[PDB]
């Protein structure tokens, strides 16, 4: 079914659905007061400019963004930074959380239960085809060849399959596949992962990026939501009632894929516990970032937020401060201190005789006089005191604050306000 | 403490908080998929653009809308034409939803506990005067002549109050003054409204509008949500306290009126039960209303909908359509038949052969050809069929759609679903 | 050339340059303060609102508006109506006057002669298709179904072409194709406009909506600049020249027409002298417009101006308003008169006992009481006064006002200015 | 006339106007394609950003920006970041370039033959206090403690005097005043300016800063547009006349000047040559700024472009790039060089083992490998070549580029084209 418009017409006959959604149990306390949609990255964006960026830069204008744990940061963050459209011109950014009457009601029990609430609102934009997209992830994709391979193919549902070592593959959802890209065999996060065939070490895995008729959708929610034993989860439970009708097909993510190098591998990181969130920052600090972001023609939209020049500033001895391999964004005000593979975010102050290496400061930190951060993930609005030091004795960090297996340490309000230290500046 | 620029630093110090909050149960099926502010009015209003509005034209450009019940309209509302707002000249429109974790906590027990669950971000405002306003009602009131009278008086709190017949005093909070507009004694929701001094017919009631020092605010709400006898709410619980204490003093509504015609009388309406509604939208209807909209200095902000100009067209017959006294917004296509006394909305259609007369047609209705409609409210898409009669036989009006006790008839999708008729145009 | 994903690249690599420019010498008085693609329209459009929303529908966000004559209510409302952009998505409304420094130099010699002025700024865009637009023309079309038809074909340049009635075919460019749309002889503006083959009574004319490789466009202009014989058009100079060379295609406007009946023929109208500006406008009034105004496919961005419900009232006797195929938009006030075939804009005021009929009332005009209208075009806030007659008397309507020769009556403030009449309501 | 709410009534009964006007023929080629106006400024500011958002924080929401030289920046400036007004809530920037027709007329005479050509718009608004700004200049001025000072004294026109040192008073407006701030003496740029009484080194300067009665404005210009031998100047021609009435009163500008440190003196730069430029700018990258940038109280609102943090990377050997007193905003990317006393502005690209101070770095500026940089200002997108040495051979930097008296070099595009180096990286 090709014809000559058909790649122009069809984001426009369409709807995105992020599934904002719940958290990460993974990323510790880095949600505790936030979506993991809402988690700061890459010194001015959250992750979920990144699944609303491409809708845009796709055509589809009509997203739809589904919220239920601590949205306030994320519906303010929309907001100020996603609500620039015209409703007239068939665009918009409709914020869709359960809706709450007698106080103690509606409260999105699975994944495919939240697009089922709003299964009402979703009708009247008389779309045909549902993009799904998980929205707590990081990428660069291209919606609008992905639902041509959609149309091509007269698929009912298109499921964004690409490979991942079978060491991670028990936290996405493996299938397998034929010469015809047809889903066999699906299976939602098993404990051992089925590999590829030619591959052994890899898995076949699912990116939590469904393509729906939606004639179809409708008719299998409705016919999902009134099953008592349905766990309410698209992948738990719709995608191997699809499956099994022979009726979804798998599109792979490199050809959708918006890259500046050809000659790479497609960037997909899905931030999951506190060590890939940390690896995933330092990532833009290095000379060749994985992750381009110097791109004009796949550009992500964010909160273009008014903030003055990042001010570098001699230490009270008249000394310089020296940077290698950092980002610094708006409103740091650095003090002659050394600032290592890092990434500051806005409004950053750095008192004085700081040593800061492989660190990440989300927004409005203050670092203290003679602090040394190492390896660490310092958390909105913390108050670091002066002289205090991370990164150098494990056995020290782990007593204080929170440190992953792998040596990440995280310092949050809570844990400095619990050790005694002020956190009202 | 009178000082010569003491008007316009006040209100850049100041914060409004917007309790949009419940649902009036009184407005019967108006509300049941809606928030009370949220209610249309005034052919292109909400009623929370009418506390929203003078907010602005007050100077106060930092509000807080404290949501909770069936919020999705009205969310996407001010997300719609409340968004026009820049954070860094220190504006805004904050949306205060209850935050939600663990999946059934954190619901906002009273209007005073929804102010206390937020009390960790309205801190970070940094600000000296908390406005609390109740948004389900309709005004032109300037804050920024209370405010003053407020810090002139040297008060504390100070309660917006005007008087109102004796008859309707059961449902505001009614209180007692003395020469120098302090709070003697304050009762809410009596059963016997005490009436005034002098004024037997009358009572000086409260409207829900409270200015307070937030220093005061803050350490009165901690003080009371630690109380287990309280119920949590701010006629209730906490004016009665601040009134035990002689720091309570009253502020008259016709001082900080915004009214063209000085000789009236202060125009309020809190739309309480159906009856009010549908009599405060024909009050603009008439030739002289009682509320000024085409009033320029002292407009009311809402979401400028892109939309055609109001069309008539000639009946199947080729004849005319008379109109008497009435407003026909954008979008509309009447079809050479008879409105009087009416209110239409945007995007109503109304086929041939209609005779309407002091109805108010909210949007989207479509009403059908040869349909007579008397003392009604025609509720959102409201697709009427052809031939249908309402407000001619009130016995046959009362077991169809739900009709009050003074005539007026209220149809719905779910009322006119019910008798068969398909609501899908 | 023709790819999967061709249709919906081409756009974002293409640059609409709009031709606001000069003037309808031919509209009179309608334009003596504005340009002509800011003469009001359709209740509440102008005309330059049509050839820049067919750029946004067509996928083309980068937009170049070129303005020379009285150029300040088309400035202000590309400002109010058209800055929605963010820069940072590859998308903007450029306004390009001419540059003026040392006080008379730099007024744009030609139509070609104002893309030259501007050709260091449009270099920066790194456009490789140009679409040139004479923006005075009224129609809706799709630019990337005319984009492909010249990619596929190899072209470097691509005029939309249509045919018109031989009769008006002196005022337009009159071409000739062959069987593959290649242009053999180009004609501008003839005194004997030659007929097409097979269809003697019309000729093929074009629009004025070249597409251009860019690569080409440059050194065409440059290789132009310095002709000291050429006129500085690109109707007059250089179609002429790339036609010569035989790398000028025709792209028939019925493919890349968008129109809701697919049995009718593409609506093109260039408002050309007054009598097809009055007659273009009540054609929206009529019940099956040509135009289709409530099409949602294809919406028209405009100036969403904050207006009131259109409001009427009865008359200083108590009567009916009747109203007759008339469009009223938001903040008329009618009290109480008759209204036939009309087009009524924004805050126009119709005080009593007032009959009009196939008018034309552009804003903020005030009809005064028992004034008798046929056959008019009243302009900008007009304060006609009380007892006026306008279209009874052709000999008395021709040495007050200007009465075209098919009997269209002009009104300005200027003309009424001179009888006497204060216009400073 | 002192009332309570006297100081929140009078902004919304005025109306500014910015005559962002001509050039500043001193400042050499920094202007050469654009107006002073939007010089940049302060790594990303223009100067009519501070004659812009004295005016909102003023609550002074009506302005009128009037421009001939070179506005093609500036007007695409207010676009983008001066356009998120709405005109319902009686609030816009109108642009007001000369109104070109016949294609060689109107092009605005003088200062004040430019409010005399728009003086059929500025009417509409219905104002009473119209305040003349200069918008060339750089401050933190609260208008509505100027317009009370005003109406106190029941002035028809008040002018903001300020002290400056007498060798820099020739080009300003000095005067001469009694002990109730009424103007005795004016006179316009003289050539020996007369001192102060007690102050012998110091004169009383005009601002640029006249607020008028409007009822005296209009009858003033109108009053001296019919003579034949003025200059059409508010300088040289109607502060005079309004004096010799004396109708004209002094507002001193200590009083109202925002400022966050009360011990200081008021900060006036008008950037007059291309010496006070360089140093005003560096003045914010000193430690202690003279003006305050870090400010919410009084902030000023800009165009918020989208960019990435400003990275800094190794150079080609694997070394540390040092920085001391210096801004770097959002887009530069700085590899490994020595950055002091510096001002980078968005998009500055500097390679390695450059050597970079007391420079300021316009936007889009390329700095290839090895450059010494030494008292520059480097224009807009200039690509500075590898090995260029600057600000070391004053001899050889004079006959290059230009080179001011006080030792500042100016580096722009044609300078540098001039010498062969090719400027379309
Ligand atoms: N300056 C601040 N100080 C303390 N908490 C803050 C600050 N800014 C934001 N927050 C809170 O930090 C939590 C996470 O917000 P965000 O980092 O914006 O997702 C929310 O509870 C915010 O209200
Ligand atoms: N055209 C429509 N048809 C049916 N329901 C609608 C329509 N528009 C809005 N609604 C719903 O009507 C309810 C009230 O919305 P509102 O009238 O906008 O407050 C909500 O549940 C909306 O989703
Ligand atoms: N209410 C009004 N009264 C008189 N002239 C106006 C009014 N509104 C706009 N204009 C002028 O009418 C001319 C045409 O403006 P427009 O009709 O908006 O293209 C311009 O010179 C405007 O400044
Ligand atoms: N990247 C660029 N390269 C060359 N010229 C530019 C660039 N950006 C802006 N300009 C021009 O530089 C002049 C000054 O612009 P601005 O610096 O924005 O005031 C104008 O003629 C602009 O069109």
């Amino acid at each position: 079914n090709d014809h000559l418009m058909l790649a122009r017409q069809l984001p426009l006959k369409s709807v995105a659905l992020i599934l904002a959604g719940g958290r990460g149990t993974r990323l510790k306390d880095l949600t505790n007061k936030r979506a993991k949609p809402a988690v700061h990255f890459g010194g001015k964006f959250r992750i979920i400019d990144f699944a609303l960026s491409n809708c845009i830069n796709s055509g589809i204008r009509r997203m739809g963004v589904i919220t239920q744990y601590q949205s306030h940061t994320l519906v303010q963050h929309i907001q100020r930074g996603w609500s620039f459209f015209n409703e007239e011109m068939n665009e918009f950014v409709d914020l869709l959380p359960a809706q709450q009457r007698m106080k103690g009601e509606n409260w999105y029990r699975g994944t495919a239960d939240a697009v089922t609430q709003n299964l009402d609102i979703i009708r009247r934009y008389k779309a045909e085809y549902v993009v799904i997209l998980a929205g707590d992830h990081i990428y660069k994709q291209d919606y609008s060849r992905m639902l041509i391979d959609h149309v091509e193919k007269g698929a009912r549902c298109t499921v964004a399959c690409m490979p991942v070592p079978i060491e991670e593959a028990s936290a996405f959802g493996v299938m397998a596949v034929d010469e015809n890209d047809k889903i066999i065999e699906f299976v939602e996060k098993p404990a051992n992962p089925p590999s590829m065939p030619n591959d052994p070490s890899k898995s076949l895995a699912s990116m939590g990026i469904y393509v729906f008729d939606a004639d179809y959708l409708y008719e299998l929610l409705e016919e999902d939501d009134r099953d008592e034993n349905s766990s309410h989860d698209f992948g738990k439970d719709l995608i191997p009632k699809i499956t099994e009708a022979g009726l979804a097909y798998a599109h792979p993510f490199p050809l959708s894929c918006v890259q500046s190098d050809p000659d790479a591998e497609p960037y997909w990181r899905d931030v999951g516990t506190l060590e890939a969130y940390w690896k995933a920052n330092l990532d833009l600090a290095s000379v060749v970032p994985e992750l381009d972001m110097y791109d004009r023609n796949w550009p992500i939209r964010t909160y273009n937020e008014s903030l003055p020049p990042a001010k570098f500033v001699q230490d009270r001895s008249g000394s310089h401060g020296m940077t290698l391999n950092s980002l610094v964004s708006g409103g740091c005000v650095i003090s002659g201190s050394v600032v290592v593979q890092s990434v500051l975010f806005s409004r950053v102050r750095v008192n004085s005789f700081c040593n800061i290496d492989s660190a990440v400061l989300l927004p409005e930190v203050w670092v203290g006089r003679s602090c040394r951060l190492r390896r660490c993930v310092i958390d909105r609005a913390c108050v670091i005191p002066e002289g205090m030091v991370i990164g150098e004795n494990a056995e020290e960090d782990a007593r204080r604050f929170y440190r992953s297996e792998e040596g990440i340490v995280l310092v949050t309000r809570e844990m400095l306000r619990k050790l005694g230290h002020k956190q009202e500046r």
